[PDB]
């Protein structure tokens, strides 16, 4: 999972939170992007299981959902570890965007328990399991 | 901003320099296994990235380039022990660190390095830089 | 103009690909060229710093920025050509002379030596100048 | 010769145009090189003959001298070419100090000729025979 395919998730779920499935036009506006690569990185995330077209428009799949929430964790464990060691905590967030989804997924787990399994980042938002 | 390809690149120089040799184009390329033309062409970026300097008899690292050789060698052994405090095998930790290690700021090697204790060697027991 | 004759051949071999409708992938440009992946996959970063190409997820494209020096070189190589044969040397050396050094020329010089010498259409051998 | 060398070769000359061989230190100092940069080079400048160092220091050769002025006469020669195209004098200059070392000697030549064997560059500096 790409940081630009974590963006297609995010708005994807939003209007799937919303009670509709994500048309391609929509995400184009919304990220700002054109609807034919918006076109072509859906294909991609249906190739992966993580979308699945529908009548109404693209929904998340359970495996999508896990893959959300598995950056998430990522992002939010870096910062916790980031803070710890004495970095500010926006500057945190920076940092953590350029590598958290590039960690092998061992080391983030590891680092969630070595952290103290900790429920939420410096800036409040929760970490899920 | 070093890669692990640059790295690879500043160790074979530096191994020729540290003789008294200009690194030459075509005994980098084969000592890396790459094409003569292709060394050609990174030395220039790693020239305009003030790490070396290409000169008639060869190729020459410079204070810069020989920095750089030992912030990698900082950020992947400091990065090995974190790993191996948290759980993973040794050999799996170099590994691992090897993926992401070049990619780490600065300023975070040092801060980690820091929390650590300021370990002088890594779990293989080569030296960690000041 | 900041752009080397290597780069040069990677820019033609991307633009092979992009012209066809598809990205031009680490591997198909190492083949086509004769090189190691890692030496483009390398080398491929340090062109998308400069700004002429974009690595995405379907491979290479060249940017705008990139068509623009592919073409400037073209000029650059052909243009000091027609001066080389004007004040008397043969199109062959003057062939190889040129690419000794037209990828050094600044942007101005060639674009004025281009209006000194009458906006030419097409070097000796016959290949267009861009504008 | 490259237009690195060319720097080494104008500063080794201007001591011993005052009448003194140039100390290793001082070309480094004037230069803003390492000293062991400086050193490795002035011993290269030797194998290519074109200094030859003693105890009171490196000094210039006839071949030299001769390396100096070629260069000039190319970086005059292209200057007026660029100045004849339309480009600013000061511009011109500096431009032709980017290229004007690699240009292979025929075309030095055959642009002189075509200039008119000119003896004067824009700025009035000489150009050698
Ligand atoms: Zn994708
Ligand atoms: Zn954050
Ligand atoms: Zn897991
Ligand atoms: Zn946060
Ligand atoms: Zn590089
Ligand atoms: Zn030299
Ligand atoms: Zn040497
Ligand atoms: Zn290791
Ligand atoms: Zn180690
Ligand atoms: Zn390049
Ligand atoms: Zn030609
Ligand atoms: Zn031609
Ligand atoms: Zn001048
Ligand atoms: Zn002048």
């Amino acid at each position: 999972l790409s940081r630009r395919e974590f963006s297609y998730l995010l708005t994807i779920k939003r209007y799937n939170d919303s009670g509709e499935g994500a048309k391609i036009n929509r995400i184009a506006k919304d990220l700002k992007i054109a609807p034919s690569s918006v076109f072509e990185e859906v294909s991609h995330l249906e190739e992966k299981g993580l979308v699945k077209k529908k009548e109404d428009g693209v929904w998340i799949t359970n495996n999508g959902t896990r893959s959300i929430n598995y950056l998430i964790k990522a992002h939010r464990v870096i910062e916790i570890l980031l803070v710890n060691i004495g970095i500010d905590k926006q500057t945190a967030c920076e940092y953590s965007k350029q590598f958290d989804y590039l960690i092998p997924e061992e080391i983030i787990d590891k680092l969630y328990n070595y952290l103290g399994k900790p429920s939420y980042c410096p800036h409040g938002l929760e970490i899920p399991l």
